[PDB]
């Protein structure tokens, strides 16, 4: 592995560990792993 390690994925989920190439990308899809909008009474 020279020149570092292959692939450079500086972005990585915590949820379902995916990993994205751009930061942006990672954080547009954080958001499939938010869905808190109706009122959640129980
Ligand atoms: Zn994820």
């Amino acid at each position: 592995g020279s020149s570092g390690s292959s692939g450079e994925n500086p972005y990585e989920c915590s949820e379902c560990g995916k990993a994205f190439n751009r930061k942006d990308q990672l954080i547009s899809h954080q958001r499939t792993h938010a869905g808190e909008s109706g009122p959640s009474s129980g």
